[PDB]
């Protein structure tokens, strides 16, 4: 009960900042996550023994892929931690419990391939889950691990609270399907301007949590430039392998996944910041003003990609 996780001074201070990088020491990531759960939720939210066993089973069910790996899971959880800590009073006890777990689990058993590749390959998961294929898989994996003996971190919840938190997690994980982000942000943009946005309306909260999940999932674009640039290398390592596998099926991949179009990456990134990232953090900042540092960091990185194109780097 009295056992706190502590971090070295530099990590203790920087972990509170949106642009924190969790570092290259994999063995510290579980402790970083438990630290964030303790400060965000409470030292009593989870039985420490069950939490530690949950964390290690989740880690084991992430694969050795360049980007959609265990580091991404903990990185996405840290961005959610930073949102929750800067918006202390806006979220329920169940939501803070659920969302850190949802973020840690949101890409469970990812193979390094898009929903589109699974469909074109005719992968079994594409038959089981016609839409948001991988995201329904990630939620399935989350429930499977929760049901292992000694892993039910939610055991001390009542039946209705347990059903509520699993529903928060399901919606949160499905929301990481970027195909669904565009419509979700459009609806939130309309509701915020016409002034009809109401955080007591459950279907409105779901939308806002949806946007928070997209914002955490894309948080690579909100880091300092050297982190953003080096993370991009891992993203393209995965995408270009998928493009290769598309060519193996006799399908020309979209240029984003084609290693032969490396040269156009800087222009591709501009389109991504202008079409996805900036709008995402703009709407989030309008709904949750204290998340503004994410938007500022994103605009800084858009400026860096513009400098790459102009040959200044
Ligand atoms: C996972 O989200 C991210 C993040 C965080 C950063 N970067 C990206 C890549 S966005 C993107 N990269 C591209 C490269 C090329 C084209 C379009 C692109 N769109 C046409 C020519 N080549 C994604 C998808
Ligand atoms: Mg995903
Ligand atoms: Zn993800």
């Amino acid at each position: 009960g009295l056992m706190q996780f502590t971090l070295p001074v530099r990590l203790c201070k920087e972990i509170e900042l949106f642009h924190f990088d969790i570092g290259p020491f994999e063995n510290m990531w579980p402790g970083i996550f438990v630290y964030m759960v303790h400060r965000s939720c409470g030292t009593s939210c989870f039985e420490l023994e069950k939490l530690c066993r949950f964390i290690m089973s989740v880690k084991k069910n992430y694969r050795r892929v360049p980007y959609h790996n265990w580091k991404h899971a903990v990185t996405v959880a840290h961005c959610m931690y930073a949102i929750l800590q800067n918006n202390h009073t806006l979220f329920t006890d169940l939501e803070r419990k659920g969302l850190l777990i949802a973020c840690l689990c949101h890409d469970l058993d990812h193979r390094g391939f898009s929903n589109s590749y699974l469909q074109k390959f005719d992968h079994p998961l594409a038959a089981l889950y016609s839409t948001s294929t991988m995201e329904q898989h990630h939620f399935s994996q989350t429930v499977s691990i929760l049901q292992l003996e000694g892993h039910n971190i939610f055991s001390t919840l009542s039946s209705s609270e347990y059903e509520q938190v699993l529903e928060i997690i399901r919606k949160a994980i499905i929301a990481t399907d970027l195909a669904l982000y565009f419509g979700n942000r459009k609806q939130l943009e309309e509701m915020y301007q016409t002034g009809s946005l109401n955080l007591n309306n459950q279907s409105h909260r779901d939308r806002v949590i949806g946007l928070m999940m997209t914002a955490c999932d894309l948080c690579s674009v909100t880091k300092l430039w050297p982190v953003t640039k080096l993370t991009a290398n891992d993203i393209y390592a995965e995408f270009w392998a998928e493009g290769d596998e598309m060519k193996k099926l006799g399908i020309q991949p979209i240029p984003m996944m084609d290693r032969d179009k490396k040269d156009e990456v800087p222009q591709g990134q501009l389109g991504f910041y202008n079409a996805v990232a900036i709008p995402c953090y703009t709407t989030l900042t309008q709904i949750l003003p204290p998340t503004e540092p994410l938007l500022k960091a994103c605009r800084d990185n858009l400026s860096q990609w513009e400098k790459v194109i102009r040959g200044e780097e």
